């Protein structure tokens, strides 16, 4: 049980202060020694990567729920994709905000990445028929991510504080996001 | 005049807390004591305000420098913008993430608004030239800007921690900023 107070309360500290977080922080607001977080996870790259790992199963785990096998246009896929994730950070804002800097943070090992992209392999393939090449990439797949998790958030952020408009402003990313990332 | 420490130690207690004022810690660093303080400043609401258009005079001032004279595509000016804006960003980071914050507040006087947008006439006409006219409206313009803040701050992100491709990263932002936000 000590294991999944560590990650809930560093989901919460590194989603106000990034990976710069502080692990006897996180030890403590989870009610354990900082030693003992470190039997559990021997380095804080290690915590970093299991955390990711976590958020990330919950994530597509709250995506597939949603996944509308009828749909095939495939803007309307992805737009319902979209409104999937904007709904589960809306619902849980710290674990996405964590997220992304985790997703972000260059500490993420050959490993985890591999191991990310099969939670929901199809919704990996539906990309490489969509994004841009350049996004596709060794050298710019990350940023491609990094400016997908950037206008979500942005889109999160703007629906929570002005609720009156959130479908508004949902639409309005999505749009956006899709001429930003997506191939002619 | 001792004021202007006031603006640079709100900067950074700013860039480093959100829009919280350890007004102890402000007019620490500041030199000046507690009190000392509202009386360079009336109401923390006018403290951002004026902050905030303390920021963005700096950030025109730094631009207005990169301008040109013969270049006419819309495109090419708001590239040049773009350039500018994560130039400063990279030499200021505190500044900048001082900005977003304030920006985010919705504290910020219609009055602010205006001096500001009368800071740079140009850019408010290329705009109103270039951007998608949704994003102008009242009530998605702040949404548009987010956006484009978004992506910038993502920008310059990569781009500091990977100097080899800044220029790319760069370059790759603005096209993905430019399908976002501007007409078809
Ligand atoms: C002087 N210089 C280099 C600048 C100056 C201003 C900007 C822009 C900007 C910066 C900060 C803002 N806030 C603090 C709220 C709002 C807008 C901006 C410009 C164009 C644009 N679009 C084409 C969509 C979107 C934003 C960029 C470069
Ligand atoms: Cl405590």
């Amino acid at each position: 049980d000590k294991k999944q107070a560590l990650l809930e309360a560093a989901t919460q500290a590194i989603a106000q202060s990034g990976i710069a977080a502080s692990t006897a922080v996180i030890a403590r607001n989870a009610g354990v020694a900082e030693g003992t977080l470190f039997r559990y996870f021997a380095t804080k790259d290690e915590l970093i990567n299991t955390l990711y790992l976590h958020l990330k199963q919950d994530l597509c785990q709250s995506m597939i729920m949603e996944l509308d096998r009828s749909i095939t246009d495939a803007k309307m896929m992805t737009r319902f994709i979209w409104n999937s994730y904007i709904s589960w950070g809306l619902n849980h804002p710290a674990r996405h905000r964590a997220i992304r800097q985790l997703a972000v943070s260059e500490k993420l090992t050959k490993e985890t990445e591999q191991r990310a992209d099969d939670m929901f392999p199809e919704l990996r393939d539906l990309c490489h028929r969509s994004v841009l090449m350049v996004f596709m990439s060794d050298e710019y797949r990350a940023f491609g991510d990094g400016l997908f998790l950037a206008l979500a958030e942005t889109t999160m952020d703007f629906a929570a504080r002005d609720p009156a408009r959130a479908g508004e402003y949902i639409a309005l990313g999505f749009e956006a996001m899709w001429r930003a990332l997506t191939r002619e």
